[PDB]
């Protein structure tokens, strides 16, 4: 009768925010599954539901670790209402660093929570919406996933892997009535080790990095309230695109990336943006 | 002396085709250790070698599974003339099919061989070309990376994964001397239990999406040899682009892509590009 929501990474940030607009929402339309990987980090997914008072009912937790699959049907599996209307891949892991620095696991992890993570999903949850014929799959983006990020290679790399995955998917979807969206935003409100695993002149970079871009954070963090009602425009809209941008900010930017098919032009750019 | 190539994934295709196009330069520049993921499969390149006479030593095999860090390293430490001049990471995985129909397994091997792999080879091999301050890495992309493709989801996940990896390099390793490029290709020379892991209409999509791209793949895919030459004009260019394409021919598609950041238009040109 409501309209079924499945969220993941609702700890904090995007997921949390979103969870509880959609459980609020005055219309009461919406019942909301929150997911989060440990069920001990619900705190402020809560503090938060009582704050905006959801109704009871409109929201609840479960357990779901993307990384493995067997938490994912338990948790398709613990869906009363036998059904997903929309469904909303959140969970994300950054990652940031020179690339010799990060370990080969935290490496493998980035990419099996967010890329892997966001498969076994889908594939859990695709095959019955497809039958059916209706069904909203959104998926948080980034800038990152639009445009290489110094010291954030990993990152970019999961992100771009998800551009790929929703593009691919989204062109054989087209007339089976289900619809996949990317939500792109940009920012959103121990040193010694690192120079251990790397050289000098690199470390002053990562420096110089990190000090332009707690710039950019301050001058063009979005709140996550601006950011979740992006969801529900794509969730809303008549005929979604396969594209929603959180700011219009970082367009100039990916406009010269994509007018200079080498890739060079925008390199410069991105360097002189960063090393001043 | 002479200059040292390591290139991975040389039982066949692109990495042998260029193996032995590198030993066999007339010049004798060039040492090449052509690795394989096991020394069983080195038949195609040893008698591909003898076929263009390439002298003796001019051609080394090595065992490298990227899978496993320990295996790089080993490979590393085989490189008798302690450095590596140019680092060509090719090994590459395929997967095609409907996203539901897809082990698990096989979705996590794609992406650890082709994205991870890639990590390894980088993190085993920058380090030491960015002391010296110089050294060519170049990395086999491919249209995949470039625009999603029906049915190869994850392969595209893996390409864009590639992308993303090698953007957010470059951009750090600009004014260090050493370069990166994605050398991108387009193409280049059981039913019933897919049927059990899905739907009839994905099913008979896949059939339209196959029959599809044999005719592509007929009248489009490129001699390796074509392909091959592409990376020694980007590893003899005095000043590289972050990309080199292979063919000219898949740019109008890619270039709908870039005029409609929402991702819509593209989506529409491919489906009605394969299923007609
Ligand atoms: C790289 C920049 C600083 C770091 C920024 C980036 C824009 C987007 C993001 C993604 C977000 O996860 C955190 C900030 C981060 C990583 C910026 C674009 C211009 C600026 O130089
Ligand atoms: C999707 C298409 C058929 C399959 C083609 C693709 C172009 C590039 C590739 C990558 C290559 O690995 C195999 C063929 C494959 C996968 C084509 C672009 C237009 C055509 O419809």
């Amino acid at each position: 009768a409501r309209t079924v929501v499945l969220i993941t990474g609702c700890s904090s940030g995007i997921g949390l925010h979103l969870a509880v607009r959609l459980a609020s929402d005055p219309s009461q339309s919406f019942k909301v599954y929150a997911t989060l990987r440990d069920l001990k980090t619900q705190g402020r997914l809560w503090e938060a539901a009582r704050a905006l008072a959801c109704p009871p009912g409109s929201l609840e937790t479960l357990q779901l670790d993307v990384r493995d699959s067997k938490s994912v049907a338990a948790a398709r599996e613990r869906v009363t209402e036998g059904r997903v209307d929309v469904l909303v891949c959140n969970a994300g892991l950054g990652l940031l660093g020179p690339l010799e620095a990060l370990g080969e696991d935290a490496v493998a992890s980035v990419l099996d929570v967010n890329v892997v993570g966001t498969v076994r999903m889908l594939q859990a949850f695709l095959p019955d919406m497809k039958r059916r014929g209706s069904g909203r799959v959104l998926v948080t983006g980034s800038v990152g996933g639009l445009m290489g990020l110094p010291f954030n290679d990993v990152y970019c790399a999961s992100k771009f892997a998800l551009e790929g995955l929703c593009e691919s998917l989204a062109v054989l979807l087209l007339p089976f009535g289900v619809h996949l969206s990317l939500i792109e935003c940009g920012p959103v409100h121990s040193p010694e080790e690192v120079l251990d695993r790397t050289d000098i002149h690199t470390f002053h970079r990562f420096y110089q990095y990190l000090a332009h871009s707690k710039q950019v954070f301050r001058e063009a963090a979005q709140n996550p309230e601006e950011v979740a009602e992006v969801f529900l425009t794509a969730l809303r809209a008549p005929k979604p695109t396969l594209r929603y941008f959180t700011t219009e900010r970082f367009l100039p930017l990916l406009r010269m990336r994509l007018d200079d098919p080498s890739g060079s032009n925008y390199v410069t750019a991105m360097h002189r943006e960063v090393f001043g």
